[PDB]
């Protein structure tokens, strides 16, 4: 589990979004496994605006932070999961690391801020849903 709180936005894995997220929807993309909802309180997360391919992510299933190299956001075939069927996920970054389904929502961060959230795993890889292209997250 986990979310990004930036301004009056909450960024979650679309597959973990709650009744309140859907009732307060701003933007969602199934192909990206991303949902953004509106919040009463103001978040302090800052979104990275960069093409960093190094960062640190939090892995709940290890209670550990791991420094990783990750691929630039791309269209990647993702096998069926306890939560989606086999399909091309967009804006996905891959790293060598540990990721179980409950690791989704763990933050990948670089020195510029939040890069993305765990979305995929298996076969010794962790996939992060990129948020750095969502410029509108830094305003309104
Ligand atoms: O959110 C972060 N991790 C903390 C770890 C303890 C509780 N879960 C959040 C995070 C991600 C990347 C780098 C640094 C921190
Ligand atoms: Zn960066």
């Amino acid at each position: 589990s986990g979310a990004i709180y930036v301004g009056n936005y909450r960024v979650v894995n679309r597959h973990l979004a709650t009744h309140n997220d859907w009732a307060n929807l701003v933007w969602e993309d199934s192909s990206r496994d991303l949902l953004v909802s509106s919040t009463t309180a103001q978040g302090c997360d800052t979104i990275a605006r960069c093409d960093c391919q190094t960062g640190v992510y939090y892995c709940s299933s290890r209670r550990k932070h791991y420094p990783v190299s990750f691929s630039k956001p791309s269209l990647i075939f993702v096998e069926a999961s306890e939560y989606y069927p086999a399909r091309y996920q967009s804006h996905l970054m891959l790293a060598v690391g540990h990721s179980e389904p409950g690791d989704c929502g763990g933050i990948l961060r670089c020195q510029h801020g939040v890069v993305g959230i765990v979305s995929t795993g298996g076969n010794g890889l962790v996939g992060f849903a990129d948020v750095r292209d969502l410029l509108w997250l830094d305003e309104e």
